């Protein structure tokens, strides 16, 4: 948000100061890496998404939905890396697991979204940099589910 | 405005196009190299500031108030340059030269406003990008604040 930094530091009749300053250079720095992540992940959207579903296949019963959902959960994070933005994940995951424990297994569910994380990380094995970013915001999509 | 991209994806239940995704790229490399020259102003803004006084100080009659304005225009460019949007300034300086020609002069603030652009510039010798930004926004703000009452 950097219309944001701009109205707090407006109301306070002030220059942006340095980690205001220093937080937005990063933002857009690493632009170019969230975004180089994000199409991989979605040039491999369906190999990893089967990936997760045979990883639980047993404990599934609609399979048009779970890959349904699990391929929603992988785009809303490839929402979030893009916009550099953990809390698009935390926005749309909100009372999700509530949903899904009624209609499925929330267990089966989360090794899932395990499998999911393994999946993408492994795009990534000759760049340690771009692995933290999919870890971290990976992490925040199952800690979000999990509650 | 990547959170735009993102919005109406989002409303086809799809992931982002290599389109998206690349203009995406260009619009981050604008960002990053707009804060670079925000930095630039900022760390330097008393020296800015002092040389657009200095270029005028002999009409000045309220010397706190003065160098205050000053700092304030480069500010709200600043503002503008961060966010990539001149339209921070035209509704900032709107009628602002009415009400300045009253507490002293027009043509002396044009002047000290020049030179803002000058030593803003002068920081910007190795880039010629980064110059021709800086060089708009200033020329945005010198515009409307000549302009009509
Ligand atoms: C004259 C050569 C110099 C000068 C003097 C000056 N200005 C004022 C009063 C005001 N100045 C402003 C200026 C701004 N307000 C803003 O929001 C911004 C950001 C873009 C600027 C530059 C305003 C709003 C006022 C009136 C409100 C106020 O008084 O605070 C005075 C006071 C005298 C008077 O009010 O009649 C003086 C002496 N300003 C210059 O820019 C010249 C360098
Ligand atoms: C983060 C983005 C996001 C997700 C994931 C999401 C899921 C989601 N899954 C749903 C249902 C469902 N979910 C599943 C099952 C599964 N689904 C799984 O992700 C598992 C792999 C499996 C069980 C563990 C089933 C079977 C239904 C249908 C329930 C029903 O028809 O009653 C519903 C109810 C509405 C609907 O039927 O479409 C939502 C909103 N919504 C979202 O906005």
């Amino acid at each position: 948000l950097a219309v944001a930094t701009i109205t707090q530091a407006e109301q306070q009749d002030r220059f942006l100061g340095r980690g205001e300053l220093d937080e937005l250079a990063s933002y857009f720095a690493s632009g170019a890496k969230r975004l180089e992540i994000a199409q991989l992940l979605t040039e491999n959207s369906e190999i990893i998404v089967s990936r997760a579903a045979n990883r639980i296949f047993q404990k599934i019963e609609n399979m048009a939905k779970s890959l349904r959902d699990l391929s929603w959960f992988l785009r809303y994070a490839t929402y979030a890396i893009v916009a550099g933005d953990p809390n698009i994940i935390v926005v749309n995951t909100r009372g999700l697991r509530e949903i899904i424990e009624n209609a499925c297994s929330g267990e089966a569910t989360i090794v899932a979204l395990q499998e999911i994380k393994a999946a993408s990380l492994s795009y990534f094995r000759k760049d340690p940099e771009a692995a933290e970013i999919v870890s971290q915001y990976m992490d925040v999509l199952i800690t979000e589910f999990k509650a």
